[PDB]
Formats: C-alpha cells, structure tokens, sequence
C-alpha cells in the first residue's frame, strides 16, 4: 500500500546511484509526461521517472545494463517503462516527447554525432517541453585530458539552446568519480542545462 517512490527507493531496494539531483530539480516543473532517457545506464533516473508517472524510454549501449533496467522493471510493475540496446553513434529517432534528458552521456560519443543528436532532440521535443543535459566540457581553465571523444567548449551548448528558455544554465566545475595519479577526484567543467522549448 506505500506508493511513495522517493530518490531512496531504488537507490536503497537495487544499490544504484542515488537520482541525479537535476533529474531531481528537473520535476519540480516539468509535469509527468513521455519521457525519453538517452543513455540510461543501470536506470537510477528512468526508474525514478516511470515510478512517478512519466511514460520513459531508456536506452543504452550497454547490454549488461538495459538487462538490469529491464530485471527491476519486472519486479517492480512498471509497465510505463520501455528499454533499448541502442547505439546513440548510428541512431536516429522520431517520436514527440515532453522530457528528454542526458545525463553524464554525451562526453562517451563521437565528435560527429553531437550536432546532429542535438538537433535530433530538440525536433523530437513538443512545444512546452523540456532537455536536459549533463556533459563534460573542455576548456583552457579545465582542459578535458581524460579521453572523451566529446567535450562541449565553453558556451557551445548555450549556443545549441539559443532559442529555448533556459531554466538553469551554467558551466560550473564538477568532479569525476575516477582519480588522478594522487587518488583526488578529476576536476572538469561540466555543462549543465535545463531549458525549454517555446
Ligand atoms: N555510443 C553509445 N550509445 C548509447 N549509450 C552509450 C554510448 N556510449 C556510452 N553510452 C552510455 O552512457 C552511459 C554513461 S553513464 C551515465 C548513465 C545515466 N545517464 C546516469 O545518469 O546514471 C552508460 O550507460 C553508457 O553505456
């Protein structure tokens, strides 16, 4: 009968990460809707949105992990909840969606795909709808050493979202969970971005 589904309850039920604290912020105003999670990984934000009444695609390249998706899926009863193994490199997609998000994904992918999935998911998002994004960024204060094949430049993902509202937007320094040669966590600006298509 406890129906509350918090950033607790498949953090502490499935050992996942804790709700990405922007996917958090995120639902204080984007309202449940169709939901598109690109490069969901073991499934901390799609599992957290189809628990409170978002329709969610979650897809990933990782086979190991939509499995993991797809194993809490069953035992939980959510049928709102929809998996892929995709390759976000070779894809392209069409539905409408009220909520796209990606979170600590685009970094992972080639050069070449940035601008084209971009543009892909601002067409696939209805007017009133929101993006979401986390990436890493390389820049002369905080070069991207690290070997991502991507990495947003200073203000290019603003660029990108030129003509959405942007709810938050900033370029703040954030941590890598990996460490350097002296075991500190890896500094890096991240690009963070909540906007909205007008
Ligand atoms: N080419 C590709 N296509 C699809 N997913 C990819 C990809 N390259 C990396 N990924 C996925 O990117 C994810 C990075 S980890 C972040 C996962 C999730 N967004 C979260 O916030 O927890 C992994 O699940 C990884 O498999």
């Amino acid at each position: 009968a406890m129906v509350i589904r918090d950033e607790n309850y498949f953090t502490d039920k499935y050992e996942l990460t804790r709700t990405h604290s922007e996917v958090l912020e995120a639902v204080k105003v984007v309202k449940p809707g169709k939901t598109l999670d690109l490069g969901c990984g073991n499934g901390r934000n799609s599992l957290y949105l189809a628990a409170n009444g978002y329709d969610v695609d979650a897809w990933d390249k990782n086979a190991m992990s939509i499995a993991n998706v797809e194993r809490i899926k069953s035992i939980e009863n959510l049928d709102n909840l929809h998996t892929r193994v995709v390759d976000l490199n070779n894809l392209t997609f069409d539905r409408q969606y009220d909520f796209i998000l990606s979170t600590v994904v685009l970094m992972f992918l080639e050069a070449k795909t940035i601008p084209g999935l971009i543009a892909n998911m601002q067409r696939c998002t209805k007017p009133g709808g929101y993006n979401l994004i986390v990436a890493a960024m390389d820049t002369a204060d905080y070069p991207c050493t690290v070997g991502f094949p991507f990495a947003f430049k200073e203000g290019e993902l603003r660029r990108y979202y030129e003509g959405w509202e942007r709810v938050k937007y900033n370029e703040d320094v954030g941590e890598l969970h990996r460490t350097d040669a002296n075991g500190n966590r890896i500094k890096l600006r991240f690009a963070t971005m909540l906007a909205r298509k007008k």
